[PDB]
């Protein structure tokens, strides 16, 4: 029993964190094989290729623990700077660079000065921002998932937006959202609730003995979406319905049956009650996260 | 900016998790130097659990009865002893991944990270607090026994908890790394219930200071209170009594924000009386008590 916001064990990622200094700027790098990846704004209207041509290898000070790494080359790929180093990381794990979709969750290893300080779980919002916990010096901190023994790197922190939310890129330097790496007026779009995740979390509550919100009713997918659109909820697709299949079979509650409960929770509230210790409807657990936490899959 | 429930990086602890098998039972062990620590109930059957005589069950065991597995490698047990509710298995190999560590006993209200394991393999990490009733609201399934709770302050891992059992209400009970249970619990299948739980008042106050640091002041009021008047109101909402130690410990946050501890106590009294009125504090619709004053100073 129990339901916590759970992160993947961070060990394979900790062995990759390095500190990158260029001039006055100091941020974090991800050392995989003989390449260190970090936000390109470490060299900072910035014409980045023009700023980079002026730089030489010995301008970038890379520090892995108490050891200095020697930069032997550098290139830029989108908004990430790739520093070729003289030493391959012996702690390099089995890895992939993956681009995630909004609604998908991942673990964040927050670092300052190449040293990991905390791990937390979070979701890529529909507006492409992440509601993270980051201070100055956290840039270059990475987001990941683990599949067996393969670490899938999906996010690298770049900046904080005026509302306190965070923006960054995949490990190929492509931003998530309509954001740019520079000092200019940028705002996060209006956010929406990840409907499929709230439903998965309602199924997790049923599995943990919380059934007060269930009813005898059902709904059509169109009628549910007409209601969901009124409450700033993401539209529920037939793919979402298919993906919720295993949880529906395990609990004996049809997806459109659980949708009718969510409909009543939106129109009438919780009435002083809680679900899984929460007074709000939680959307940062995917259907897979619910299944993994209620089966015990190890890494 | 931002405020998340954050766990310590689990890497130093992952390198210590092993699988311990004794007969039909399989649980997790903590391999530090040449010793593997695990719950002593690994020697028990489900029948034995009612009234087990551990000394009697252990005298009948030999080193080769305990199968210890570290990854794909089998460890050879060369000795065994019992210390309170923990079984200490002397192994022939010292763990090369052994970090700098301490065994610490925590007090209720203190937080720690839990690395949940099944079959000696870590599956997840989460942050949680030792409740005033000595239970932990964890996320544990069958096979999680032997999973540990820790804090990693600076370069040292301070082991403070080892999982032993789940209580009928879904909450968890365990020991410090010396085998001493937290709470009036026993490693026995007897009628045991968690006491009535209370809110960790000092932690809610620290979390209110964290919200002020992050720009949220809607909950503040022009009132102050005496410590006694605050505790008389707090008791009625099942809140732990706030002591003068708690007031002293909240000093740095009080100085940083410019809000006196008894002034913040006045906001909490009002919040307990009025609720949130559709508003949230740090993205929460409830008053959060699993962030200590030290956690707030570390994260903000
Ligand atoms: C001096 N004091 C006010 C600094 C604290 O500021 C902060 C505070 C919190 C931060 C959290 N994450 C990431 C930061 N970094 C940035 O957003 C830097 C930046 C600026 C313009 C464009 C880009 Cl791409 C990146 C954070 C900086
Ligand atoms: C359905 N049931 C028979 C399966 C087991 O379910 C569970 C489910 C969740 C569990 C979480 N933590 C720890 C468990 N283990 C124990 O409580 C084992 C035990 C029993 C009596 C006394 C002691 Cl000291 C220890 C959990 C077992
Ligand atoms: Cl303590």
């Amino acid at each position: 029993s129990g339901f916590r916001k759970m992160a993947f064990p961070s060990g394979k990622v900790e062995g990759c964190m390095v500190q990158v200094t260029c001039g006055t700027t100091t941020l974090n790098g991800l050392w995989l094989d003989d390449v260190v990846y970090c936000p390109r704004h470490v060299i900072c209207n910035p014409n980045y290729e023009d700023l980079l041509i002026r730089k030489s290898n010995h301008n970038f000070l890379v520090q892995a623990g108490n050891v200095q790494l020697r930069v032997i080359g550098h290139s830029m790929q989108n908004c990430v700077l790739k520093l070729k180093v003289d030493t391959a990381n012996p702690k390099t794990p089995k890895y992939k660079f993956v681009r995630i979709q909004p609604g998908q969750t991942f673990s964040v290893l927050a670092c300052y000065n190449g040293s990991p300080s905390g791990v937390y779980q979070c979701a890529m919002r529909p507006n492409f921002t992440i509601k993270g916990s980051f201070l100055n010096g956290s840039c270059g901190s990475v987001g990941f998932n683990i599949d067996y023994d393969c670490v899938s790197f999906c996010y690298m922190h770049h900046m904080e937006l005026p509302t306190g939310v965070h923006a960054g890129t995949d490990l190929e330097g492509n931003f998530y959202g309509p954001f740019v790496d520079r000092q200019t007026a940028q705002a996060a779009g209006t956010d929406t609730t990840i409907t499929v995740n709230v439903l998965a979390w309602l199924y997790a509550a049923v599995i943990n003995g919380d059934r007060w919100f269930l009813n005898r009713f059902t709904t059509t997918l169109n009628d549910f979406n007409l209601v969901a659109m009124k409450y700033n909820y993401e539209p529920l697709t037939q793919d979402h319905v298919d993906i919720l299949g295993p949880l529906s079979a395990q609990t004996g509650i049809a997806v459109l049956d659980m949708c009718a409960s969510l409909k009543e929770l939106l129109q009438n509230g919780m009435n002083g009650r809680t679900i899984l210790g929460s007074a709000l409807l939680e959307d940062e657990f995917t259907p897979f996260d619910v299944v993994r936490q209620c089966s015990g899959v190890t890494f």
